Protein backbone atom coordinates (compact mmCIF):
# COMPACT_ATOMS: atom_id res chain seq x y z
CA UNK A 1 0.00 0.00 0.00
CA UNK A 2 1.02 3.62 -0.26
CA UNK A 3 3.52 5.41 2.36
CA UNK A 4 3.60 8.78 2.29
CA UNK A 5 5.64 11.72 4.10
CA UNK A 6 4.49 13.90 6.60
CA UNK A 7 6.69 16.65 8.62
CA UNK A 8 4.92 17.19 11.46
CA UNK A 9 6.24 20.96 12.53
CA UNK A 10 5.69 23.20 15.76
CA UNK A 11 3.61 25.61 14.44
CA UNK A 12 2.43 23.42 10.59
CA UNK A 13 2.40 20.45 9.30
CA UNK A 14 3.06 19.32 5.56
CA UNK A 15 2.46 16.20 3.44
CA UNK A 16 3.89 14.77 0.61
CA UNK A 17 3.31 11.51 -1.46
CA UNK A 18 5.70 9.51 -3.78
CA UNK A 19 4.01 8.45 -7.20
CA UNK A 20 5.38 8.18 -10.37
CA UNK A 21 9.04 8.64 -9.51
CA UNK A 22 7.88 12.29 -8.47
CA UNK A 23 7.44 13.91 -4.64
CA UNK A 24 3.86 15.92 -5.17
CA UNK A 25 3.49 18.20 -1.90
CA UNK A 26 -0.30 17.98 -1.11
CA UNK A 27 -2.57 21.26 -1.13
CA UNK A 28 -4.82 21.23 1.92
CA UNK A 29 -8.86 21.81 0.83
CA UNK A 30 -7.93 25.53 1.16
CA UNK A 31 -5.29 25.40 -1.59
CA UNK A 32 -2.14 25.66 0.96
CA UNK A 33 0.67 23.09 0.75
CA UNK A 34 1.34 24.22 5.11
CA UNK A 35 -1.05 23.55 7.06
CA UNK A 36 -1.35 25.44 10.81
CA UNK A 37 -1.18 23.19 13.83
CA UNK A 38 -4.18 24.21 15.11
CA UNK A 39 -7.11 22.69 16.67
CA UNK A 40 -10.15 24.31 17.87
CA UNK A 41 -13.02 23.15 20.43
CA UNK A 42 -15.58 25.95 20.24
CA UNK A 43 -19.43 25.52 20.25
CA UNK A 44 -19.18 21.82 19.75
CA UNK A 45 -17.38 21.76 16.74
CA UNK A 46 -13.86 21.05 15.90
CA UNK A 47 -11.63 22.42 13.84
CA UNK A 48 -7.93 21.58 12.15
CA UNK A 49 -5.91 23.98 10.80
CA UNK A 50 -6.08 27.44 9.45
CA UNK A 51 -10.05 27.19 10.25
CA UNK A 52 -8.83 26.16 14.29
CA UNK A 53 -6.05 29.10 14.05
CA UNK A 54 -8.78 31.72 13.19
CA UNK A 55 -10.93 31.12 16.25
CA UNK A 56 -7.33 32.03 18.90
CA UNK A 57 -8.33 35.14 18.44
CA UNK A 58 -11.81 35.36 20.59
CA UNK A 59 -11.45 31.32 21.98
CA UNK A 60 -7.73 31.72 22.63
CA UNK A 61 -8.44 29.27 25.71
CA UNK A 62 -10.38 26.78 22.96
CA UNK A 63 -7.82 26.60 20.46
CA UNK A 64 -4.52 24.30 20.92
CA UNK A 65 -1.38 24.70 19.10
CA UNK A 66 2.63 24.47 19.88
CA UNK A 67 1.35 20.80 21.38
CA UNK A 68 4.98 19.38 19.86
CA UNK A 69 6.71 21.79 22.24
CA UNK A 70 4.49 19.15 25.02
CA UNK A 71 4.98 16.00 23.50
CA UNK A 72 6.94 12.79 25.36
CA UNK A 73 7.92 15.67 28.17
CA UNK A 74 6.67 15.38 31.64
CA UNK A 75 4.75 18.09 33.13
CA UNK A 76 7.78 19.36 35.68
CA UNK A 77 10.43 20.18 32.41
CA UNK A 78 11.74 23.57 33.18
CA UNK A 79 10.65 23.85 28.89
CA UNK A 80 7.05 22.69 30.00
CA UNK A 81 7.20 24.99 33.38
CA UNK A 82 8.19 27.55 30.37
CA UNK A 83 5.38 27.13 27.94
CA UNK A 84 2.54 26.13 30.57
CA UNK A 85 3.49 30.09 30.78
CA UNK A 86 3.19 31.27 27.41
CA UNK A 87 0.42 29.03 25.82
CA UNK A 88 -3.09 30.28 26.82
CA UNK A 89 -4.98 26.63 26.83
CA UNK A 90 -4.86 25.18 30.34
CA UNK A 91 -1.94 22.39 30.81
CA UNK A 92 -2.80 20.06 33.50
CA UNK A 93 -0.56 17.41 35.04
CA UNK A 94 -1.66 13.60 34.77
CA UNK A 95 0.68 10.93 36.23
CA UNK A 96 3.65 13.71 35.69
CA UNK A 97 2.84 14.39 31.91
CA UNK A 98 1.23 17.17 30.29
CA UNK A 99 -2.10 16.70 29.27
CA UNK A 100 -4.31 19.99 27.65
CA UNK A 101 -7.85 20.92 28.96
CA UNK A 102 -10.56 22.10 26.74
CA UNK A 103 -14.63 22.04 27.12
CA UNK A 104 -16.45 20.37 24.44
CA UNK A 105 -19.72 21.62 25.09
CA UNK A 106 -19.25 23.16 28.31
CA UNK A 107 -17.74 19.72 29.48
CA UNK A 108 -13.87 19.19 30.72
CA UNK A 109 -12.18 17.09 27.98
CA UNK A 110 -8.71 16.08 28.89
CA UNK A 111 -5.82 14.86 25.68
CA UNK A 112 -2.50 13.91 25.76
CA UNK A 113 -0.17 16.10 23.56
CA UNK A 114 -0.18 12.29 21.10
CA UNK A 115 -4.61 12.92 20.68
CA UNK A 116 -3.83 16.10 19.34
CA UNK A 117 -1.51 15.48 17.08
CA UNK A 118 -3.20 12.65 16.06
CA UNK A 119 -6.16 15.32 14.91
CA UNK A 120 -3.34 16.89 13.05
CA UNK A 121 -1.72 13.40 11.13
CA UNK A 122 -5.69 12.45 10.73
CA UNK A 123 -5.99 15.61 8.53
CA UNK A 124 -2.44 15.01 6.42
CA UNK A 125 -3.63 11.80 6.07
CA UNK A 126 -7.06 12.43 4.19
CA UNK A 127 -5.64 15.00 2.24
CA UNK A 128 -3.13 12.08 0.86
CA UNK A 129 -6.15 9.67 0.48
CA UNK A 130 -8.46 12.36 -1.72
CA UNK A 131 -5.36 12.84 -3.81
CA UNK A 132 -4.11 8.81 -4.59
CA UNK A 133 -7.58 7.51 -3.74
CA UNK A 134 -7.02 5.29 -1.93
CA UNK A 135 -6.46 4.32 1.62
CA UNK A 136 -3.30 5.61 3.60
CA UNK A 137 -2.10 3.36 6.54
CA UNK A 138 1.58 3.82 6.27
CA UNK A 139 3.71 6.76 6.85
CA UNK A 140 7.26 8.41 7.11
CA UNK A 141 7.41 10.94 10.04
CA UNK A 142 9.67 13.59 10.89
CA UNK A 143 11.26 14.10 14.72
CA UNK A 144 13.58 16.76 15.19
CA UNK A 145 17.22 15.55 15.75
CA UNK A 146 16.71 16.09 19.30
CA UNK A 147 13.92 14.34 20.19
CA UNK A 148 14.50 11.36 22.76
CA UNK A 149 12.73 7.54 23.04
CA UNK A 150 9.55 8.88 25.00
CA UNK A 151 9.20 12.16 22.12
CA UNK A 152 9.83 9.83 18.89
CA UNK A 153 7.53 7.00 20.91
CA UNK A 154 4.92 9.66 21.82
CA UNK A 155 5.04 10.49 18.07
CA UNK A 156 4.47 7.28 16.83
CA UNK A 157 1.79 7.01 19.24
CA UNK A 158 -0.10 9.87 17.56
CA UNK A 159 -0.13 8.06 14.09
CA UNK A 160 -1.16 4.91 15.60
CA UNK A 161 -4.58 7.06 16.83
CA UNK A 162 -4.95 8.78 13.42
CA UNK A 163 -4.10 4.77 11.89
CA UNK A 164 -1.18 5.35 10.39
CA UNK A 165 1.54 2.59 11.11
CA UNK A 166 4.61 5.04 11.14
CA UNK A 167 6.96 2.55 9.61
CA UNK A 168 9.94 5.44 9.98
CA UNK A 169 10.93 7.93 11.80
CA UNK A 170 13.26 10.29 10.36
CA UNK A 171 15.19 13.61 12.19
CA UNK A 172 14.40 16.96 10.01
CA UNK A 173 17.87 17.31 9.12
CA UNK A 174 18.01 13.60 7.32
CA UNK A 175 14.62 14.79 5.53
CA UNK A 176 16.58 18.06 4.71
CA UNK A 177 19.46 16.30 3.19
CA UNK A 178 17.25 13.97 1.19
CA UNK A 179 15.31 16.69 -0.05
CA UNK A 180 18.34 18.58 -1.51
CA UNK A 181 19.85 15.35 -2.74
CA UNK A 182 22.74 15.77 -1.04
CA UNK A 183 25.69 13.21 -2.63
CA UNK A 184 25.46 10.09 -0.63
CA UNK A 185 29.07 8.93 -2.01
CA UNK A 186 32.09 9.54 0.30
CA UNK A 187 32.32 11.68 3.40
CA UNK A 188 30.44 15.24 3.59
CA UNK A 189 29.71 17.77 6.54
CA UNK A 190 26.50 19.74 6.55
CA UNK A 191 25.27 22.39 8.96
CA UNK A 192 21.37 22.30 8.67
CA UNK A 193 20.02 25.63 9.69
CA UNK A 194 16.27 25.29 10.06
CA UNK A 195 14.43 29.16 11.33
CA UNK A 196 10.68 28.30 11.24
CA UNK A 197 7.68 30.04 12.21
CA UNK A 198 8.33 29.65 15.86
CA UNK A 199 11.40 27.13 16.77
CA UNK A 200 15.39 27.19 15.37
CA UNK A 201 17.22 24.49 14.97
CA UNK A 202 20.69 23.54 13.69
CA UNK A 203 21.96 20.06 13.20
CA UNK A 204 25.66 19.17 11.88
CA UNK A 205 24.73 16.17 9.59
CA UNK A 206 27.43 13.90 8.34
CA UNK A 207 26.78 12.02 5.26
CA UNK A 208 29.26 8.54 5.09
CA UNK A 209 28.77 6.69 1.80
CA UNK A 210 24.86 6.96 2.64
CA UNK A 211 24.94 6.34 6.46
CA UNK A 212 23.19 9.83 7.73
CA UNK A 213 24.33 10.63 11.67
CA UNK A 214 23.71 14.06 13.46
CA UNK A 215 26.88 14.78 15.07
CA UNK A 216 25.42 17.50 16.85
CA UNK A 217 22.60 19.58 17.77
CA UNK A 218 21.56 23.14 19.08
CA UNK A 219 18.98 25.35 18.91
CA UNK A 220 16.39 28.35 20.21
CA UNK A 221 13.14 27.11 21.11
CA UNK A 222 11.70 30.38 21.23
CA UNK A 223 13.14 32.41 18.06
CA UNK A 224 11.42 32.06 14.68
CA UNK A 225 9.44 34.39 11.87
CA UNK A 226 6.15 34.29 14.67
CA UNK A 227 9.04 36.53 16.95
CA UNK A 228 9.95 39.25 13.78
CA UNK A 229 6.58 39.84 13.49
CA UNK A 230 6.04 40.72 16.92
CA UNK A 231 9.02 43.15 16.87
CA UNK A 232 7.17 45.14 14.21
CA UNK A 233 4.02 44.63 15.87
CA UNK A 234 5.38 45.99 19.04
CA UNK A 235 6.45 48.80 16.70
CA UNK A 236 3.71 49.92 15.06
CA UNK A 237 1.23 49.55 18.01
CA UNK A 238 3.48 52.69 19.51
CA UNK A 239 3.22 54.44 16.83
CA UNK A 240 -0.56 53.99 15.97
CA UNK A 241 -0.61 55.63 19.47
CA UNK A 242 1.83 58.32 19.19
CA UNK A 243 -0.20 59.68 16.60
CA UNK A 244 -4.16 58.71 16.91
CA UNK A 245 -3.95 58.18 20.51
CA UNK A 246 -5.59 54.49 20.27
CA UNK A 247 -3.68 51.42 21.81
CA UNK A 248 -4.84 48.58 19.26
CA UNK A 249 -3.70 46.26 21.88
CA UNK A 250 -7.52 47.15 23.75
CA UNK A 251 -9.05 45.68 20.64
CA UNK A 252 -8.19 41.72 19.81
CA UNK A 253 -9.92 42.08 16.83
CA UNK A 254 -7.46 45.27 15.45
CA UNK A 255 -4.37 42.83 16.39
CA UNK A 256 -5.32 40.03 14.63
CA UNK A 257 -6.09 41.96 11.72
CA UNK A 258 -2.45 44.07 11.49
CA UNK A 259 -1.04 40.90 12.36
CA UNK A 260 -2.64 39.00 8.98
CA UNK A 261 -0.60 42.12 7.35
CA UNK A 262 2.88 42.69 9.14
CA UNK A 263 3.05 38.96 7.99
CA UNK A 264 2.35 40.02 4.47
CA UNK A 265 4.57 43.05 4.76
CA UNK A 266 7.50 40.76 6.35
CA UNK A 267 7.59 38.42 3.08
CA UNK A 268 7.45 41.41 0.53
CA UNK A 269 10.55 42.99 2.40
CA UNK A 270 12.59 39.42 1.11
CA UNK A 271 11.82 40.97 -2.16
CA UNK A 272 11.31 45.10 -2.21
CA UNK A 273 12.65 47.26 -0.13
CA UNK A 274 9.62 49.21 0.87
CA UNK A 275 5.98 47.93 1.62
CA UNK A 276 2.77 49.29 2.49
CA UNK A 277 0.74 48.04 5.69
CA UNK A 278 -3.05 48.85 5.07
CA UNK A 279 -5.87 47.99 7.48
CA UNK A 280 -9.34 50.08 6.32
CA UNK A 281 -11.39 50.86 9.69
CA UNK A 282 -8.45 49.09 11.98
CA UNK A 283 -11.04 49.94 14.51
CA UNK A 284 -14.08 51.99 13.45
CA UNK A 285 -13.47 55.22 11.82
CA UNK A 286 -9.46 54.41 11.87
CA UNK A 287 -7.55 53.32 8.83
CA UNK A 288 -4.08 51.82 9.20
CA UNK A 289 -1.72 52.65 6.77
CA UNK A 290 1.69 52.55 6.97
CA UNK A 291 5.24 51.97 4.95
CA UNK A 292 7.87 49.39 6.41
CA UNK A 293 10.96 49.22 4.77
CA UNK A 294 13.15 46.31 4.59
CA UNK A 295 16.49 48.58 7.26
CA UNK A 296 13.77 49.13 9.66
CA UNK A 297 12.49 45.50 9.64
CA UNK A 298 15.69 44.51 9.95
CA UNK A 299 16.93 47.00 12.73
CA UNK A 300 14.11 45.77 14.62
CA UNK A 301 15.00 42.13 14.57
CA UNK A 302 19.20 42.74 14.20
CA UNK A 303 19.86 41.30 17.43
CA UNK A 304 17.07 38.32 17.04
CA UNK A 305 19.05 37.56 13.51
CA UNK A 306 22.44 37.80 15.46
CA UNK A 307 20.78 35.54 18.28
CA UNK A 308 20.56 32.26 15.64
CA UNK A 309 24.48 32.61 15.30
CA UNK A 310 25.19 31.23 19.59
CA UNK A 311 23.79 27.91 18.56
CA UNK A 312 25.69 27.81 15.46
CA UNK A 313 28.60 28.24 17.52
CA UNK A 314 27.05 25.49 20.02
CA UNK A 315 27.15 23.00 17.66
CA UNK A 316 30.59 24.04 16.02
CA UNK A 317 32.42 23.34 19.49
CA UNK A 318 30.59 20.08 20.75
CA UNK A 319 31.83 18.21 17.24
CA UNK A 320 35.11 20.34 17.61
CA UNK A 321 34.50 21.19 14.53
CA UNK A 322 36.20 24.39 12.37
CA UNK A 323 34.06 26.46 10.81
CA UNK A 324 35.91 25.41 7.49
CA UNK A 325 34.84 21.85 8.45
CA UNK A 326 31.65 22.37 7.53
CA UNK A 327 31.36 21.52 3.27
CA UNK A 328 27.52 22.50 2.82
CA UNK A 329 25.25 24.81 4.38
CA UNK A 330 21.77 24.26 3.90
CA UNK A 331 18.12 26.54 4.73
CA UNK A 332 15.13 25.19 6.06
CA UNK A 333 11.87 27.29 7.30
CA UNK A 334 10.47 30.04 5.42
CA UNK A 335 12.21 32.48 7.70
CA UNK A 336 15.24 31.27 6.09
CA UNK A 337 14.48 33.90 2.81
CA UNK A 338 15.21 36.84 4.68
CA UNK A 339 17.93 38.50 2.93
CA UNK A 340 19.67 39.55 6.22
CA UNK A 341 19.87 35.65 7.79
CA UNK A 342 21.44 34.52 4.66
CA UNK A 343 23.76 37.69 4.91
CA UNK A 344 24.66 36.99 8.54
CA UNK A 345 25.15 33.09 7.74
CA UNK A 346 27.30 33.70 5.09
CA UNK A 347 29.81 36.09 6.98
CA UNK A 348 29.90 33.83 10.02
CA UNK A 349 31.54 31.21 7.74
CA UNK A 350 34.12 33.73 6.60
CA UNK A 351 32.85 34.37 3.06
CA UNK A 352 31.36 30.71 2.39
CA UNK A 353 27.85 31.02 0.34
CA UNK A 354 25.16 29.10 2.10
CA UNK A 355 22.77 26.63 0.00
CA UNK A 356 19.36 27.36 0.24
CA UNK A 357 16.18 25.78 -1.46
CA UNK A 358 13.55 27.65 -3.40
CA UNK A 359 10.07 26.44 -0.93
CA UNK A 360 12.27 26.10 2.42
CA UNK A 361 8.79 25.14 4.24
CA UNK A 362 8.30 21.95 2.25
CA UNK A 363 11.79 20.86 2.02
CA UNK A 364 11.49 18.15 4.95
CA UNK A 365 8.15 16.53 4.25
CA UNK A 366 10.04 16.82 0.60
CA UNK A 367 12.97 13.96 2.25
CA UNK A 368 10.32 12.81 4.65
CA UNK A 369 8.09 11.44 0.85
CA UNK A 370 11.73 10.67 -0.54
CA UNK A 371 12.35 8.24 2.69
CA UNK A 372 9.05 7.38 2.03
CA UNK A 373 9.57 6.18 -1.92
CA UNK A 374 12.98 4.39 -0.52
CA UNK A 375 11.46 1.82 1.66
CA UNK A 376 9.24 0.81 -0.87
CA UNK A 377 11.95 0.36 -3.63
N1 LIG B 1 0.70 28.44 12.18
C1 LIG B 1 1.12 28.62 11.10
C2 LIG B 1 1.85 28.70 9.85
C3 LIG B 1 1.53 29.51 8.72
C4 LIG B 1 2.57 29.68 7.71
C5 LIG B 1 3.84 29.00 7.89
C6 LIG B 1 5.01 29.01 6.93
O1 LIG B 1 6.16 29.79 7.35
C7 LIG B 1 7.13 29.49 8.40
C8 LIG B 1 7.77 30.90 8.65
O2 LIG B 1 8.45 31.34 7.47
C9 LIG B 1 8.19 32.71 7.33
N2 LIG B 1 8.30 33.06 5.93
C10 LIG B 1 7.72 32.43 4.77
N3 LIG B 1 6.95 31.18 4.72
C11 LIG B 1 6.17 30.97 3.49
C12 LIG B 1 4.71 30.71 3.62
C13 LIG B 1 3.83 31.57 4.36
C14 LIG B 1 2.44 31.11 4.44
C15 LIG B 1 2.04 29.85 3.76
CL1 LIG B 1 0.43 29.19 3.79
C16 LIG B 1 2.96 29.10 3.00
CL2 LIG B 1 2.41 27.74 1.96
C17 LIG B 1 4.28 29.52 2.95
N4 LIG B 1 8.04 33.13 3.66
C18 LIG B 1 8.80 34.18 4.08
C19 LIG B 1 9.39 35.24 3.37
N5 LIG B 1 9.22 35.36 2.01
N6 LIG B 1 10.13 36.12 4.07
C20 LIG B 1 10.24 35.95 5.39
N7 LIG B 1 9.69 35.02 6.18
C21 LIG B 1 9.01 34.16 5.49
C22 LIG B 1 6.69 32.87 7.71
O3 LIG B 1 6.38 34.21 7.97
C23 LIG B 1 6.68 32.01 8.98
O4 LIG B 1 7.13 32.76 10.12
C24 LIG B 1 4.04 28.21 9.01
C25 LIG B 1 3.07 28.05 9.96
Amino acid sequence: GPVIGIDLGTTYSCVGVFKNGRVEILNNELGNRITPSYVSFVDGERKVGEAAKLEATLHPTQTVFDVKRLIGRKFDDQEVVKDRSLLPYEIVNNQGKPNIKVQIKDKDTTFAPEQISAMVLEKMKEIAQSFLGKPVKNAVVTVPAYFNDAQRQATKDAGTIAGLNIVRIINEPTAAALAYGLDKKEETSILVYDLGGGTFDVSILVIDNGVFEVYATAGNTHLGGEDFDQRVMDYFIKMFKKKNNIDLRTDKRAIQKLRKEVEIAKRNLSVVHSTQIEIEDIVEGHNFSETLTRAKFEELNDDLFRETLEPVKKVLDDAKYEKSKIDEIVLVGGSTRIPKIQQIIKEFFNGKEPNRGINPDEAVAYGAAIQAGIILG
